[PDB]
């Protein structure tokens, strides 16, 4: 029974109301940045004595900081800006959201609803900007609408499959007070009608039918599968069918398990793409079927039956075409395929040894492989010991590029959701944010944002965040002076010709430029310098062992390259296996 701050029949704002409806939904932290749109709102949270505010320094750290936050709980990620610049600072989160399907509400402030189109002071189309970024999204236009709008931001943004909402609040109905209607009915007919329903007993039996037919089965594994770590691993006992994950999926299962492909597609390993090749049957289970992953689609899985779980029935057949499909939750799935292999186990008798060996051959010939330069630091092996010193139980947030696929392939994920990072949109400057809304979600667990120089710079100025609200972020910065992923295809395919990728200082080229050491001093964050690779160990147990923030320098040869290599639109048969910058 929940508890109000008001009367029954007292008149409060609409601020206040709004306050009370995230409050109703167990919201205990937001990210809010104050401006004119919003201040009613900012008011109205320190009324509240249950919702805690993080302050950012920028509203692009606002909505990345909500990201990580709902990317490392499960819980719904809520971030609050005012009108106009303050609205379009989140547009990259709301993009970013949307296509790695994360649960995340937005609140905007707006103009007052008498202003709207006038291009008043602090006035931009949130609504009309947003409308193909964010999963839906609304104009409230009477503050007796506030109640039920919130009910439906928040019943959308995490059922189905989950998305960005945002909900535009004009400051006058703020200010007008109201007696909130807490029983108001959601008006969402359609998309209540079209939820999917419990996976049918007739769809399941032919999936396990198809199981025993097969000898070369494959688990394609996604980010659908954050909430299925149990179902699946007991999936994978009862079948002993190796995985494959999706960058979003890592996690669901463990890395360092027998039965772990690793990671597949552009950048995924040689074993994990020799299997889905070369497959008969392959499990598609919360995937999408991306262009990073699959390459040119009618050679990826050219001789395997595709059965595809996805809870959102416009995926199923968008790229590659199964043969068979249920659309619905992968969770009940397993469930339900998990009861019917345990009582048909005898009469089935599953045994893949041989297609495991096979691929255990290729897991032995080709494993991920990184050289050592005398007593440079590999970035490869600084990750594998904060691997180590961490012992896999650490939450990783990462920016994007080299260091983001590194951070992926030499790090053994246990659960889900310790693996933070931008898949579908690819967003430089995540990195730092979501640890901070990471570590406020999970405050007695290990955060480390393994990022990059160019991507820590984006948003350092959320340095100041961590700083202020005692936060025990660490910042392993894997710094090449390059915007390195880049620096690497100019390698790869324009012969070494740098274009604009060298982050340093060309007049001092030889110095470390920017000394983020001082980034961090500014913020009084303790930090530290590694170069060779003798001193790497201490360095990162110092990181870990300093109680609150810290940042620590790891210098990197740029011209690593991030290994193996599928390129754009190609096939398994054209994998760059070896070579770098030198
Ligand atoms: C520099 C860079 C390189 C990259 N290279 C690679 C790479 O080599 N390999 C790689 O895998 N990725 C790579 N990516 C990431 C990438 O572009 C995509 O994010 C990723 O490939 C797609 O993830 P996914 O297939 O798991 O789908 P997701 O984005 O994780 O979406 C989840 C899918 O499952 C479904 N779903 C959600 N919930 C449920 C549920 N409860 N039940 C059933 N289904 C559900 C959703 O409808 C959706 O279709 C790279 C990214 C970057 C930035
Ligand atoms: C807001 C933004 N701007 C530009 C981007 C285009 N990209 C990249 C990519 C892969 O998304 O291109 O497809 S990666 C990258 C450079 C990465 O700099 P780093 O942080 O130093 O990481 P590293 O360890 O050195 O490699 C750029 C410029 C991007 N994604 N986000
Ligand atoms: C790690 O991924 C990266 C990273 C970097 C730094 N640069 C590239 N370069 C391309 O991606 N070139 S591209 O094939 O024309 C292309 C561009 C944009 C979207 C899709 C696409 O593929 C379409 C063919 Cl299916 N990829
Ligand atoms: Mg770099």
């Amino acid at each position: 029974t929940f508890i109000s701050r008001f009367a029954p029949d007292q008149p409060r704002k609409g601020a206040d109301i709004l306050v009370e409806a995230l409050e109703r939904q167990g919201v205990e932290t937001v990210f809010a940045y104050p401006g004119g749109a919003s201040m009613e709102i900012h008011q109205a949270l320190t009324r509240s004595s249950s919702i805690r505010n993080v302050l950012p320094r920028h509203e692009q750290g606002g909505v990345f900081a909500a990201e990580g936050y709902a990317r490392s709980s499960g819980k719904p990620g809520i971030c609050i800006a005012t009108s106009g610049p303050g609205a379009t600072n989140l547009v990259s989160g709301l993009a970013d959201a949307l296509l790695d399907s994360v649960p995340l509400v937005a609140i905007t402030g707006q103009v007052p609803r008498r202003m709207i189109g006038t291009d008043a002071f602090q006035e931009t189309p949130i609504v009309e900007v947003t409308r193909s970024i964010t999963k839906h999204n609304y104009l409230v236009m009477d503050v007796e609408d506030i109640p039920r709008i919130i009910e439906e931001a928040f019943f959308l943004a995490t059922s189905g499959r989950p998305g960005p909402v945002l909900v535009d609040v004009p400051k006058d109905i703020q200010q007008q007070l109201a007696i909130p209607n807490w029983e108001q009915a959601m008006r969402l007919p359609g998309y209540m009608s079209r939820m999917p329903k419990p996976p049918e007993d007739s769809h399941l039996e032919q999936i396990v039918r198809l199981i025993s037919e097969s000898k070369k089965p494959v688990l394609y594994v996604g980010g659908g599968c954050l909430n299925s770590s149990d179902e699946l691993g007991r999936f994978v006992e009862l079948t002993g069918i190796p995985v494959a994950s999706t960058l979003m999926g890592l996690g669901s299962y463990p890395c360092d398990d027998e039965l772990s492909l690793h990671m597949l597609g552009m950048h995924g390993t040689v074993y994990a793409n020799y299997a889905v090749e070369h497959s008969d049957l392959l499990l598609a289970f919360g995937v999408r079927f991306d262009d990073r992953v699959t390459g040119k689609l009618e050679a990826f899985a050219s001789r395997a039956k595709i059965v595809h779980i996805d809870i959102d029935s416009a995926e199923i057949g968008k790229n590659k075409t199964p043969h068979v499909s249920v659309c619905g939750d992968v969770k009940l799935a397993l469930q339900g395929m998990n009861k019917v292999l345990e009582n048909r186990a005898e009469e089935l008798k599953l045994d893949f040894g041989v297609w495991r060996n096979e691929l255990n051959v290729q897991k032995q010939k080709f494993p991920l492989s990184f050289k050592t330069f005398g007593e440079a630091i590999p970035p490869q092996y600084a990750i594998k010991v904060l691997d180590e010193l961490t012992d896999g139980k650490a939450i990783i947030s990462t920016g994007v590029g080299q260091h983001q696929m590194w951070a992926a392939q030499f790090y053994n994920y246990k659960k889900p959701r310790q693996w933070l990072s931008s898949g579908g949109l690819g967003a430089m400057g995540f990195g730092l944010p979501a640890a901070i809304g990471a570590s406020v979600a999970n405050p007695d667990a290990i955060v480390v944002d393994i990022d990059g120089d160019g991507s820590f710079i984006m948003n350092v100025q959320e340095l100041a965040t961590i700083r202020v609200e005692n936060l025990p972020v660490k910042v392993l910065l894997l710094n090449n002076q390059h915007l390195g992923m880049v620096m690497q295809w100019e390698d790869r395919f324009y012969k070494a010709n740098r274009a604009h990728t060298f982050l340093g200082d060309p007049a001092q080229e030889d110095e470390i430029f920017p000394n983020m050491l001082l980034f961090a001093a500014a913020c009084g964050i303790p930090a530290a310098r590694v170069t060779k690779k003798a001193d790497l160990r201490e360095a990162i147990q110092t990181m870990l062992d300093t109680p609150g923030p810290y940042l620590l320098d790891v210098i990197c040869p740029h011209q690593e390259h991030v290994l193996p290599m599928i390129p754009s639109g190609g096939t398994f048969n054209d994998v760059i296996t070896e070579g770098d910058g030198r």
